[PDB]
C-alpha cells in the first residue's frame, strides 16, 4: 500500500533457473489460444504474469493469415497467468494499441498502449485499469515504446519512447510518470545516437535500461535513470561481446560511445544486467538471424571495451529459434536482493517458417540463482508440420 | 459504499482516444464466442464491462442461423470483461430478455431485463443480482427499454421505457427506481413525439439522455432528467447536423421542437454529448444505411438551430459496418470531471451481408481527451469469406 | 455467519417470472457443455447457482453415446453460474455420485452425492467442501435422495432418502443433518404410502416436500417436517389436479390419505406450493409424457379433496419436452417474505429423440411476482437435426 | 496464519469412500484437456486440489504423440479444482519440470519442480509462489522426487530426492525446508537399500513415506521422519502382502530389512497407511501389469513379516488399467483424527494400449470412512476406439 523503492541490489549471478514457459504454440495447435508477438513479463505485489500484443484471433483461426504485419487495429496488450498460455479465456486486455510497455508501482499498475497510423499514433497511460493521460505523436512516423516492463521508484516510473526515423536519427524521450500523470520529460542525451525498445530493470535507485540501436550499432545503447532527480544518462556496452541481431562476428575491442558498425537498419530487442563483475549479457547465438539465445557473463561491459566472457549459459539452441528478449525483476519478493530475470521471445512461422501464414510466439523465462547449476535448452517445442 | 451523486461535470473533449475492443467475430471464428447484438458498456466501482443481449448460441454454432430475429427466448443480458470477446466460459448472465438497461448505484447495479410475446411482455428488475420488481406491458406492444446503460443518482435511477407502436404515437414511460423500487413514473412529456432505446449521461446532478424518433424524425430526440426532483423535459437536437440513420442529407437549419422530415418508420440507437460549447454528436457517415462512424464537435447543438461543426473525428470508415451506439462514463474515476465515453456497435452478418446466415457484431469504445489526438479508424475486421 | 432461520412465510403469488434460462444444449451443440440431468437451482447467501449430474462427458463428445443410462461411475454433482451451461471449464464438482442433494445453512453449503453398485450404494456427507458423514445402503436396492435442494433451519437441514423398490414398498428415512453430522434420522410416518425424489421449501419454520409416489399414485406424496421437534407427517395432495406424469384424466375428487389409482410403476420428480389459498402446483400438460409444463393456482389444493384451478400460466408449450421441476428460494433475499422459485428440466434426446444417442437438458427457472405478468413459453430451443 | 502442526492421530479406517475423480480421458475427448501423468492430490487450508505434470499439449492435439516420454522442456507442474479435468483454461502452473512435489504449511505452500538433460538437473524450490532456492543435482543421473504431496510439521517441510542410478545404488537425500530454505539436509539411512517415489503422511508429529525399490524389491521401502528433530529410520514393510509391481506371487513370509526378491529393475510408485492393527496397504492386483487396484487391510503390516489381510475393497477391478498411487491428507478437515486419503493414476495410451500415440491418465481418489461401506470400482471409462 506504499509506494515501492528500489532499496535493495542484485543479487549474485552464478548461473540462471527456469521460470516460466507456456508452449502457447504446442497447445494452442489445438486449443483456443490468441496469436501474439512481442511478450513481457512483469509481477505486481502478489503476483507475477505473462503480458503480450494480441493480434486478435487465434493461431488456429482463419484470421492469423497475415499475423506477420505490426500494426493493426485487432492488437492489445493482454496479460495472463504465469506460464498458461495466452488464450482467448483467460486473457486480460490492459489497453488497445501495437506498442506497449507496463509496470507495478507498488499501489497498483499503469499500462501504456500506442495505437493509430503511421504518422497519427497516440499512446494511452492507464492507472488503476483507468485511462487517465494521453500523448500525441510528437514526429509523425510511429510513436512507439519499450515491449517490456517499466520500473517504478517511489511513485515515479520513467518510460522510453521513440518517435520518427528507425533508419536515421529520431526523437527519443524519457517520461517520468506518477499515478499515471506526467511530471516531466526529458529528450534523449548522452552518446548513444538512436534508441528503440529499452528493457529496464532498477536497484539502489537507479533505472537501467538496454536498449537497441536500429540505426547504425550491432553493441546495445544504454540509458540510465535517475528516478529521484528525473535525469538519465546514455553511452553504450563498451565490450567487443556485441549483443544485438543481426551483427558481425566479435572483434576484440568495442565501442563506449559511437554504434559498432558493420550491420545498419535492422536489430532485435534485447536486455542486460549491468552490475561490475556481476555482469550478464543475453544475446542471440546466430549472427545472422533471431536463433538460439546464450546468457554470457562478462565482468565490467558496460566500461570495459576489452571485456570477454568469463562464463555463460545456453538458454535456446543455435537450430531453434529465438526472438525479442527483456528484462523483469519480482520486486516484491522476500530477502535481501533482488533477482535478475529475463524472457526469451521463441518467434514461430513467418517469416523464417513460411509454410504456415501466421506469425506467433510462444515464451521462456528464467531467473538467477546464486548456485551453478546445470544448463538446459528450452525450445519452442512445436512441430510446424503439424499447422498444415 | 455509498450512493453516487453526479458532482462534477464533463471533461473537455478536444478528441477521443481508444478505449476498448474485443474484436469478437475475428475471434469467434475459431472459439467459442456467442452471438450478439445491442452491446452496451458499463462500469462498477472498481471495474468496467462489456454488456450485450446474447442470442444464446455461438456464432460457429448450427443454432446461429436465424439470428437477425430480435427477440427470442434464447435472448439474456450478459456481461464480460472489458475488451475480452463475449464468450461461452466468461459471460455472466444478467437477466433473461431481450431488451435491457443496467446500471450501479454505487453501491451495487441495478439491471433490467425485458421478455414475453409482442402483447405481453414484462420487465424484471433485478438489484445486488436478485429479482425484486417487475412491471407488465401497458400497451401491450414490445415494451422495451434502452439497451445502454441507465445513471444514478443518490441512489435514484432513472430509466426510460417505451411501450406501443413504433411507427406512431406510442406509451413512453420514465420510471425512477431506487434500490430496484418504484419511487415514482411519469408519462412523456415535452415536444418529442416518440422515444426509442435513449442513450444517456449524468453530471451535475442531472441526467441527459439522446433517443431515437422511429416514427418521423432524422434529428434525435433529447430527454433531460433531473434525478432529485423526478421530474424530466423533452425536446430534439435543435442543430441541422441529422444524427438518427437513415436520414436525408443535412439542411441548414434544424428543428428544436419537432421531428426532422425526410425519413419515416426506421432509425438506429445513437448519442450525443450535449454541454454548450464542448457539444459532440455521434453518427454514421452514410445517410443511408449503417456504415460508417463519426463525431462532431457542434458547438451549442441541442440550442442552435443553424449549429453546423467546428471540429469532428472519424471512428469507422464509410467502407465499413457500423450500428447502434450509446454512451457511458466511469463516475468512480479520479479527478475533477467525468470522461465522456461511448461505444459502437459494429454489425457483421445479416441483413447487409447475406452470405452468412447469422447476425453479430463487436465493439468499440472511446473516450475523450482534453488533448487533439490523431484519429485512426476502427473496422470490425473480420473476413466474411472466412465464414462461408 | 449465523444459520438461516425460516423466519418469513411466502410472498403472494399472482404469476410467475423469468429467472434463469442456460440453452444448454442450443450452446452445447459447438462449445464444450457437459451432458447432464437431474438438475435443480440452490442459493447460498451471495450467489445463486445451477446444480446438476453431470455424465462425465460433452454432449458432442463420442462418450455422449449411452448418457440416457442412470447410475454410472463418471457421474458428479456439479454446480455453476446461475444461467451460464454447465461447461468444462466453469463446472465445480461438488461431490462424486448419481443422486444428490445440497443446500446452505447459513454459514456454509452441505452437498449429498450417493454412488455405488445398486446393492451396494453409500451417501457421502460433505460440509464447507470437505466429506464429514458416510451412511452405507440399508435395504441393499438404489440407495437414493432428493435431485433438488435441501432446507435448513437453525443449522438443522432434514434430507429425504429412500431404498428399496421403486415398484412396491421401500424405506424411506428422514435425516436431520448439522454441520455434516447425523443428529436423528426416523423411517418416514403418516399416509404416504411411497416417496421419491422429494421437492422442498421452508416457510416459517416448517419444511414442505413434495415428492412422486413411483408405485401407485398419480397424486403426489407430501411430507411435511418440524426441523426444530426433528418430526414430520406425510400425507397427499387431496386436489383431484393430479400432477405426476404419466397419469390418469383429472377427476372431481382427489385422495388425500392414499395414491389416487391409473398409472403404476412410473413417475416424475415435481413441486408445489402448498399455502392455504396461495397454493401452486406444477405439471406436465401432457398426461402421457414429458411434454409441457404449467402452474396452476389450486386453493387450498393440499386439504380440499374437491379443489380446481383458479388461475395459470403455461411455462412450457405441450409441444415442447419438459423434465423434472423443483423448487429452490433465495432464503437470504431482502424483503418481508420468502419469494416461491421452481425449475424445469427440459430433457433433449433419448429416450423420446432417438435419432441422437445421448440424453440432456437444459434448464429454466421462474420465481413468483405479486404482479399479474404476461406469459410467455420457454422451450429448450435447440434443433436435434443439428446434432445428426 | 500459524504453521500447521501435525497434533492428530489417523481416523479408524473401516472402509474408503469416493473423493473424487476426474473423468479427464474421457472428457478430453472432445474437449481442451491437456496431457499428463504422474497426477497427486494436496490441500491447502481453505481448498483441495488436484495435481499432475502436464506435458504441454491436449490430448487431442498433434503434439500428444510421443508423450509416453517422461521428460521433455515441455513438462509442467500444474494444478486445478478437485475433480475437474486438467484443463488449458483451468490450470494453474505451479513450476517447470518433469519430476515434482508440493505442500501447504499452513501459511503457504511449497512447491518444487526438477528439470534438466539427466546428467545435469536441478530442482528450484518455489514458496508462496516465488523461487527461492535452488540444488543442483549431486549424482549426475536424473535428479529426481516424490511425485505426490510432501507433509509439513511447525513449518518444517522433509522432501525425499534420489540421484543417481535407477538399477542399483543411488544417492538418496532427504532434505528438511523451512520457508522454501533448507535447514538441513542427510543422506539416507536405515536398511532400505534403493529409494524412489516416496508416498508421505503425517500424524502425531512423525511423517511416514512409503516408497518404491526399484532396484530390488517387491515388497517396499519405508522411511520414518521425524520434523522437530530431523531425523529419520528406514526399513521395509515385514508383510508377505508385497505391493509394488510388477512382482512375484505373495509368500507366507516377508522381508523387514531387506528387499523381496523375484523381481528386479522396475516398479510402480504407491502408499500405505501403516497404524498397527488400522494399517491398509494399496496394490495393483496384477502381479504383471499397472492392472487392477486394491486396498487390504493388514494389521502391523510395517513389523510383523507374516501378517496377511483381514478385510479389503476393491477399488479398480483387475480388467481396467491403473498406475501410480500416493498419500495425502486434509490436514484442515474439522474433527479430532486425520482422515487418510489417496488417489491413483489411471493410465490409458501406451505402452499398453499402443493403438493411439499418446499416454495420459485420469484421476480417481477416495478418503477412509469410519462406517463399513459397500464398495463399487472406478474405471477411467474413455473409450480407446473414439480416438481412433
Ligand atoms: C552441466 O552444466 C554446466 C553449467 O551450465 C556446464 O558448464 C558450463 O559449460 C558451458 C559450455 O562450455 C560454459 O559456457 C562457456 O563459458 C565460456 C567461459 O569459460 C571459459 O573461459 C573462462 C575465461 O578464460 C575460463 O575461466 C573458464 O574456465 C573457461 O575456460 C565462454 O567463453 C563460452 O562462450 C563462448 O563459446 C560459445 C560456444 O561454446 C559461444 O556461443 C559464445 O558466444 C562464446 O564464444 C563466442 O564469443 C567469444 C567472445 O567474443 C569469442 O571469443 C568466441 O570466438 C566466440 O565467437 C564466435 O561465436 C559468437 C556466437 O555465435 C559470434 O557472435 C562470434 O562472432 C564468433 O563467431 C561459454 O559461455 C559455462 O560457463 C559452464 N559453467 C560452469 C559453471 O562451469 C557443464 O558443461 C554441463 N555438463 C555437461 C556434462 O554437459
Ligand atoms: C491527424 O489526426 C488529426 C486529428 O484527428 C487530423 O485532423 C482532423 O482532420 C479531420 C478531417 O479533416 C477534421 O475533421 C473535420 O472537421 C471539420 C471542421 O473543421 C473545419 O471547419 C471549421 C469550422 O469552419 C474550421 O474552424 C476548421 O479549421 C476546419 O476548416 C468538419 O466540418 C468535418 O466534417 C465534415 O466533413 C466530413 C467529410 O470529411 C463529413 O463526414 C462530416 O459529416 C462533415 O460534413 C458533412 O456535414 C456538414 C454539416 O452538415 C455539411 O456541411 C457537409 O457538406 C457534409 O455533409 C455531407 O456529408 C454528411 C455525412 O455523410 C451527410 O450527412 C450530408 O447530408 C452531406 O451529404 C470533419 O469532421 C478534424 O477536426 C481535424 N482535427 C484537428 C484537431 O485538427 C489530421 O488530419 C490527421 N493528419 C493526417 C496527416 O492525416
Ligand atoms: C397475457 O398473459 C396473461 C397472464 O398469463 C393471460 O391470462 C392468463 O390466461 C390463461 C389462459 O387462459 C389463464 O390460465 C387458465 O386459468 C384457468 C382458470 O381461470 C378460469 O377459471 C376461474 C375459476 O372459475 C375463473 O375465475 C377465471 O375467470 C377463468 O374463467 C385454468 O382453469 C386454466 O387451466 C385449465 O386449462 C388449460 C388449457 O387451457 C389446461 O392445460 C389446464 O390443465 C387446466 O385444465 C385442465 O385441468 C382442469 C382441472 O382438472 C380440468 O377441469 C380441465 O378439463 C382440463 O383437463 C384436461 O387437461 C389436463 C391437462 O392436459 C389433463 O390433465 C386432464 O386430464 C384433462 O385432459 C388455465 O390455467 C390465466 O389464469 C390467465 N391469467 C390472468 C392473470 O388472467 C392472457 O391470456 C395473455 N393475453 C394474450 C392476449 O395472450
Ligand atoms: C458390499 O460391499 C462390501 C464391502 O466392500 C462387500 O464386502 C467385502 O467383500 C470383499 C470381497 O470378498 C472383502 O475383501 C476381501 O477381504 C478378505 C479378508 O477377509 C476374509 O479373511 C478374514 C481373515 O481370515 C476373515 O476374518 C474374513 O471374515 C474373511 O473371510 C481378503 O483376504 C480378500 O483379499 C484377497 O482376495 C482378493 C480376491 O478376492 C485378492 O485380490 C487379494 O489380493 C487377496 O488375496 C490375495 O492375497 C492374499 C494375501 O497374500 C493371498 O493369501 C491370496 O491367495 C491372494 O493372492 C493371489 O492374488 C494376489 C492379488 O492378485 C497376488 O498378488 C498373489 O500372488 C496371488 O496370486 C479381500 O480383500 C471385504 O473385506 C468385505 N468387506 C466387509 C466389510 O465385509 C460385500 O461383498 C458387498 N456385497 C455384495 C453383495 O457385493
Ligand atoms: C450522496 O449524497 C447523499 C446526501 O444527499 C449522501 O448521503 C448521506 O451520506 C452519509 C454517509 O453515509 C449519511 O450519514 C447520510 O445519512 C446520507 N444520507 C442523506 C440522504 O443524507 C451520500 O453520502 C453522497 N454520496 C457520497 C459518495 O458521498
Ligand atoms: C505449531 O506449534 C508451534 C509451537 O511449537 C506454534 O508456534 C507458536 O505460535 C504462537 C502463535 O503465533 C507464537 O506466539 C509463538 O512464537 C510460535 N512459535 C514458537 C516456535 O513457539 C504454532 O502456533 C502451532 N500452530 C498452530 C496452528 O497452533
Ligand atoms: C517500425 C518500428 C519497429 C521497432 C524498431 C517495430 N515497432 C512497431 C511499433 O511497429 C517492431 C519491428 O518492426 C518488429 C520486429 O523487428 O520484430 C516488431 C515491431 N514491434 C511491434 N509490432 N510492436
Ligand atoms: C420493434 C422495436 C425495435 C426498437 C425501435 C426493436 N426492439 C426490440 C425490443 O425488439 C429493435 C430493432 O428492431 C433492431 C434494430 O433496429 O437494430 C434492434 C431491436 N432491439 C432489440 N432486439 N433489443
Ligand atoms: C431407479 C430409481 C429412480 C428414481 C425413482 C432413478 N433414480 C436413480 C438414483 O437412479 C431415476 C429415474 O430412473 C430417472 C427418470 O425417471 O427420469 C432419473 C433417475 N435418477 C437419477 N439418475 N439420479
Ligand atoms: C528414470 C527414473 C524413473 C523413476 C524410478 C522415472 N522418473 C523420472 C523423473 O523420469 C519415472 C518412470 O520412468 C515412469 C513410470 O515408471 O511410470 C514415470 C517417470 N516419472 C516421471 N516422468 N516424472
Ligand atoms: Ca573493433
Ligand atoms: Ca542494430
Ligand atoms: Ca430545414
Ligand atoms: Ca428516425
Ligand atoms: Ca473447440
Ligand atoms: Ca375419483
Ligand atoms: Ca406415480
Ligand atoms: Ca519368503
Ligand atoms: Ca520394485
Amino acid at each position: 500500500r506504499d509506494f515501492n523503492n528500489l532499496t535493495k541490489g542484485l543479487c549474485t549471478i552464478n548461473s540462471w533457473h527456469i521460470y516460466g514457459k507456456d508452449n502457447a504454440v504446442r497447445i494452442g495447435e489445438d486449443s483456443d489460444v490468441l496469436v501474439t508477438r512481442e511478450p513481457y513479463v512483469s509481477c505486481d505485489p502478489d503476483e507475477c504474469r505473462f503480458y503480450a500484443l494480441s493480434q486478435g484471433t487465434t493461431i488456429r483461426g482463419k484470421h492469423s493469415n497475415g499475423t506477420i504485419h505490426d500494426r493493426s487495429q485487432y492488437r492489445a496488450l493482454i496479460s495472463w497467468p504465469l506460464s498458461s498460455p495466452p488464450t482467448v479465456y483467460n486473457s486480460r486486455v490492459e489497453c488497445i494499441g501495437w506498442s506497449s510497455t507496463s509496470c507495478h508501482d507498488g499501489k497498483t499498475r499503469m499500462s501504456i498502449c500506442i495505437s493509430g497510423p503511421n504518422n497519427n499514433a497516440s499512446a494511452v497511460i492507464w492507472y488503476n485499469r483507468r485511462p487517465v493521460t494521453e500523448i500525441n505523436t510528437w514526429a509523425r512516423n510511429i510513436l512507439r515504446t519499450q515491449e517490456s516492463e517499466c520500473v517504478c521508484h517511489n511513485g515515479v516510473c520513467p518510460v522510453v519512447f521513440t518517435d520518427g526515423s528507425a533508419t536515421g536519427p529520431a526523437e527519443t524521450r524519457i517520461y517520468y510518470f506518477k499515478e499515471g500523470k506526467i511530471l516531466k520529460w526529458e529528450p534523449l542525451a548522452g552518446t548513444a545516437k538512436h534508441i528503440e525498445e529499452c528493457s529496464c530493470y532498477g536497484e539502489r535507485a537507479e533505472i537501467t535500461c538496454t536498449c537497441k540501436d536500429n540505426w547504425q550499432g550491432s553493441n546495445r545503447p544504454v540509458i540510465r535513470i535517475d528516478p529521484v532527480a528525473m535525469t538519465h544518462t546514455s553511452q553504450y556496452i563498451c565490450s567487443p561481446v556485441l549483443t544485438d541481431n543481426p551483427r558481425p562476428n566479435d572483434p576484440t575491442v568495442g565501442k563506449c560511445n559511437d554504434p559498432y558498425p558493420g550491420n545498419n537498419n535492422n536489430g532485435v530487442k534485447g536486455f542486460s544486467y549491468l552490475d561490475g563483475v556481476n555482469t550478464w549479457l543475453g544475446r542471440t547465438i546466430s549472427i545472422a538471424s533471431r536463433s538460439g539465445y546464450e546468457m554470457l557473463k562478462v565482468p565490467n561491459a558496460l566500461t570495459d571495451d576489452k571485456s570477454k566472457p568469463t562464463q555463460g549459459q545456453t538458454i535456446v539452441l543455435n537450430t531453434d529459434w529465438s526472438g525479442y528478449s527483456g528484462s523483469f525483476m519480482d520486486y516484491w519478493a522476500e530477502g535481501e536482493c533482488y533477482r535478475a530475470c529475463f524472457y526469451v521471445e521463441l518467434i514461430r512461422g513467418r517469416p523464417k517458417e513460411d509454410k504456415v501464414w501466421w506469425t506467433s510466439n510462444s515464451i521462456v523465462s528464467m531467473c538467477s540463482s546464486t548456485e551453478f547449476l546445470g544448463q538446459w535448452d528450452w525450445p519452442d517445442g512445436a512441430k510446424i508440420e503439424y499447422f498444415l
